[PDB]
């Protein structure tokens, strides 16, 4: 009803969750 791209927006958010997650995973 009001759109789709930020719907979308959490599979393209989760590629730099993993990456940001990795970072701190590793290091904190």
């Amino acid at each position: 009803s009001g759109n789709y791209v930020l719907d979308l927006i959490y599979s393209l958010h989760k590629q730099i969750n993993r990456g940001l997650k990795k970072i701190v995973l590793g290091w904190a």
